[PDB]
């Protein structure tokens, strides 16, 4: 079925072992850094939400272990706060940082650049809708992270996972523009499972457009029987957003023809 095909493509499982998955992601990061020794830092945007808090903890753990094993003191995990003006979630971000205990935290306010980009477009004749402005913000955050990685010999870590990939609920070349994604394969509730296992403060991890809830998505990803109308909605989103999960389309591609 289409559901079996999607589960296979995203690598999702009905049940996972929290500690085992924590080690799979950490060993993955450690292995990559040992294979490309010119990489000295992992860069990740921290929003105070579930996904970036989980990815951040895993990144710091990977760096911590690598430092102790190789003795290389130049390795570092860089957490990047990217508020748009004054974020109404700062306290949560502060708690997220206290939980992660990152080596370094850089704060870059993207409001100035976003307003500048909008002024240039406005003068040319293009006014943005709130939705498009949202994607613009996501792309500015990508830019900041890549500039930081470029100056610190690092790579950009993404928070993409099965529950987001299945619906393509990310900005193309925005938060979807990353180098390595250690959470890919996990669904939403499973991400909470890993955070619980890491003793993450409960308040740190506990809509329309996707006429389905995250529980509907997680159940689908776990291979459960869901209402047919729900399955159709999820599958519609999946089919509609294949372009976001593949490189730019060329004359050789045919997936869009079926
Ligand atoms: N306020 C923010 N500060 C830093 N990074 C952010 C922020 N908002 C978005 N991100 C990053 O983008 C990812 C997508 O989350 P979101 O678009 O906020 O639901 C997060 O996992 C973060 O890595
Ligand atoms: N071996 C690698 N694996 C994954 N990402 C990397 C690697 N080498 C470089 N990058 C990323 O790609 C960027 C270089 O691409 P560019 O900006 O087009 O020069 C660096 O700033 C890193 O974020
Ligand atoms: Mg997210």
């Amino acid at each position: 079925t289409l559901q079996q095909q999607i589960i296979k493509a995203l690598g999702a499982k009905p049940q996972i072992n929290a500690e085992e998955e924590i080690r799979r992601s950490v060993d993955f990061l450690k292995s990559y850094l040992q294979t490309y020794p010119f990489i000295k830092s992992l860069v990740l945007g921290i929003s105070g939400g579930q996904d970036s808090t989980l990815a951040g903890k895993l990144c710091q753990m990977a760096i911590n272990e690598l430092r102790l094993e190789t003795g290389n003191e130049s390795l570092q995990f860089i957490a990047v706060r990217l508020p748009y003006g004054v974020q109404a979630d700062e306290q949560d971000c502060q708690d997220a940082i206290a939980f992660i205990q990152p080596d370094r935290v850089l704060t870059v306010n993207i409001k100035g650049a976003v307003l500048a980009s909008e002024q240039a477009l406005r003068e040319a004749g293009i006014e943005l809708s709130d939705f498009v402005r949202g994607n613009e913000k996501a792309r500015e955050r990508m830019k900041a992270q890549y500039s930081i990685a470029g100056m610190t010999s690092g790579v950009v870590v993404g928070t993409d996972h099965a529950a987001e990939a299945i619906t393509g609920f990310f900005t193309k070349y925005g938060d979807g523009g990353t180098d390595i994604n250690p959470l890919y394969r996990l669904n939403k509730r499973q991400g909470k499972q890993l955070l619980a296992a890491l003793a993450c403060p409960e308040h740190l991890y506990k809509e329309v457009a996707l006429g389905v809830t995250y529980d509907n998505i997680d159940d689908y990803l776990e291979g459960k029987n869901v209402p047919q109308q729900v399955a159709r909605t999820i599958e519609n989103w999946y089919l509609k957003t294949e372009h976001k999960r593949r490189p730019p389309i060329t004359v050789f591609d045919d997936f869009w023809k079926k």
